[PDB]
């Protein structure tokens, strides 16, 4: 709907679509949704063509599905917390990325050698 003069306390994430799967025991599953609409989220239940990645701690059964397809990217949900504790744009590493595409991994590739 509408709204006024929102506190959100960032934009880092604006105008940037997020699907979380499942969290840790330290941060439930429901615990990064609430946070990233603060920085300016936007929090979907399922993936499609209009979502930048998805979020899982671990393997499980919808996560799975979405992995089969190898379309979109997983990541953990600890990359998102070093994004809280330091209000920005963390880049990507790695160690959280779970699982990316045929078309993204390539470029990882390089960066290892």
């Amino acid at each position: 709907g509408s709204s006024g003069s929102s506190g959100k306390i960032s934009n880092i994430f604006e105008d940037v679509e997020f699907c979380v799967m499942s969290g840790t025991d330290s941060q439930p599953k429901p615990d990064l949704e609430n946070r990233i609409a603060e920085f300016g989220g936007y929090i979907v239940q399922n993936p499609g063509p209009d979502t930048y990645c998805v979020i899982a701690g671990s393997e499980n059964i919808r996560v799975k599905n979405i992995i089969l397809s190898n379309k979109h990217d997983v990541v953990k949900p600890a990359w998102l917390l070093e994004c809280f504790k330091t209000k920005s744009f963390v880049p990507w590493q790695p160690r959280f990325m779970i699982h990316m595409c045929p078309s993204t991994k390539e470029h990882f590739a390089r960066e290892y050698d």
